[PDB]
């Protein structure tokens, strides 16, 4: 017994990600029978256990598609939710986005959240601290280069293509992240210690940790 | 510095304060009127920003959104599919949306509000699993978090303390994978070399 919670609605939903076709109907004010509208829209015909026996059930894309379709008061509710989400995704709104890996059916898909979201910590927290040393453009990118080559062992466009990915960092393992987000903790470590100047030893620094750290994780594999 | 609004392959400059540059908004939308003749008829407020070039109008970004649902050229329908697909991705709890999003908020606050709400990084648990699946029984798992802690340290952890944890786990996951480690002395052993070299580092990097 799942729901799929979203703003003030309850959704049932199945194992596999599917919304029950009646609450759909309700959701988006269609009043004809399921296989009417199965046939009107094009829609398959398929079912599942939403804890009281097979239903009818249809994909989260299929229901989006459907509420862009249909004028009922009800599917113009569901346009609207969907401008606010761009609105408020747009914005950075960060309650929006615990919403959103609430819903993820899968614990491990927020662990990998939370990778992610710290090592993007400590690569602002490289920027950061290389900016108060001597911010210069383009040292930004050399730091990230520098970590792509060394973690991913190519450039960020190989991967963003060899993964299917438009950003790389959407395309990478909890291990990646956390080997990058390694790095620039120790970098930022160095220079706040090491007090280096400008966008030289900056950059040099950041060679050094990120190769020591490339040769610990060969090195796993040889101890 | 001047700021980019990034959104899938889409960069929109915006204002320190959230708003977006009109003319590429209009370029985004398809508007092809004067920004004067666009003001007038969607209602927009008239508000200047400096983007990094001097005052050039600006547009909020809960108005870009209306107007490109207002509007029907192929550069609205595609921000109106954008949305179509976020939704969905959203409504199916998507985290690398939910990491976009995060990504997009500047403030420390905002994204350590967002980590304090969810799973840690699982790299102990993770760890755990291997431990496990290579023989390792008992006691163990509570020494690994034992040797760990006596390394780093010596919800009150630092991020660098955090992720140098995390990194710990990492490898030594990794070691005892490569390594067909077994039992709870041989993963002891990986556990205390991976966790010296780090605190090494830690401390020689520091000079």
């Amino acid at each position: 017994p799942l729901t799929l919670n979203f703003g003030s609605v309850r959704l049932p939903v199945s194992a596999d990600g599917l919304l029950h076709a009646p609450t759909a109907q309700q959701q988006l004010g269609l009043t004809q029978s399921w296989e009417a509208a199965l046939v009107e829209h094009g829609l398959p015909e398929t079912y599942r256990d939403f804890g009281a026996g097979p239903e009818a059930a249809v994909s989260v894309p299929d229901f989006v598609a459907l509420a862009f379709a249909l004028d009922t008061p009800e599917a113009r509710r569901w346009q609207k939710r969907a401008r606010e989400l761009l609105a408020r995704a747009m914005q950075g709104d960060v309650r929006v986005a615990a919403q959103i890996a609430e819903r993820n059916p899968e614990p491990d898909a927020r662990r990998w959240l939370a990778a992610r979201l710290e090592s993007t910590g400590a690569r602002r927290e490289l920027m950061a601290t290389v900016a108060r040393h001597g911010g210069e453009g383009r040292v930004y990118g050399q730091l990230g280069s520098i970590s792509n080559r060394t973690v991913l062992g190519k450039d960020s466009a190989s991967v963003r293509q060899e993964r299917g990915v438009k950003a790389t960092r959407d395309g990478l393992t909890s291990a990646e992240l956390l080997r990058m987000a390694y790095i620039d903790t120790v970098t930022a470590r160095a220079i706040q210690e090491s007090e280096a100047r400008g966008n030289a030893a900056i950059l040099t620094l950041h060679e050094q940790v990120a190769r020591s750290e490339r040769q610990s994780w060969e090195r796993a594999g040889q101890v």
